[PDB]
Order: C-alpha cells, then sequence, then structure tokens
C-alpha cells in the first residue's frame, strides 16, 4: 500500500498560510461558498461550480488550476473540510 495520512488538526495548520496577495480576502467571501459547497457535498460540487459560474469572470479561478484563487479555496477547503455537514 502506497499511502499514507497522518495528522488532522493540521487542516487549520494551513489555514496560517494564506495565498498571496493577502487581497484574495475580498474573494474570500465568494471562494469559502465554493469550499463550503465542495467540501460540503464533493467533487461533485467542483464540478458542478464549473458549470454555476460556467461564464463567471469572477470564478475564472475554477477552470484556470494555477491561480491563487484556486489555492486559497483549498486552503479553506481543509477548513470547512474538518468540520463541514452535521450528521455522520
Amino acid at each position: 500500500g502506497s499511502s499514507g495520512s497522518s495528522g488532522e488538526e493540521d487542516y487549520e495548520q494551513w489555514l496560517e498560510i494564506k495565498v498571496s496577495p493577502p487581497e484574495g480576502a475580498e474573494t474570500r467571501r465568494v471562494i469559502e461558498k465554493l469550499a463550503r459547497f465542495v467540501a460540503e457535498g464533493g467533487p461533485e460540487l467542483e464540478k458542478v461550480a464549473m458549470e454555476d459560474y460556467k461564464d463567471n469572470p469572477a470564478f475564472t479561478f475554477l477552470h484556470d488550476k494555477n491561480s491563487r484563487e484556486f489555492l486559497y479555496y483549498r486552503r479553506k477547503v481543509a477548513e470547512i473540510r474538518k468540520s463541514g455537514p452535521s450528521s455522520g
């Protein structure tokens, strides 16, 4: 088996290192939305999101896979990930 996962709370240890510039906080309100919508449901969302904002000059990060936005979205996902839904 070539798969090992050590740590958990570390998920927040990432939030410590945000993406640059720090202006992303402006979109954070929107980013967190995605994550909260992704980490919440899963990849299915990340797939739908690409459609929801198919034509969005704001969510231009979605498609792209090398945008600070796409990074911050993941840095937060780890946050919501830990604690997202409330049932299981």
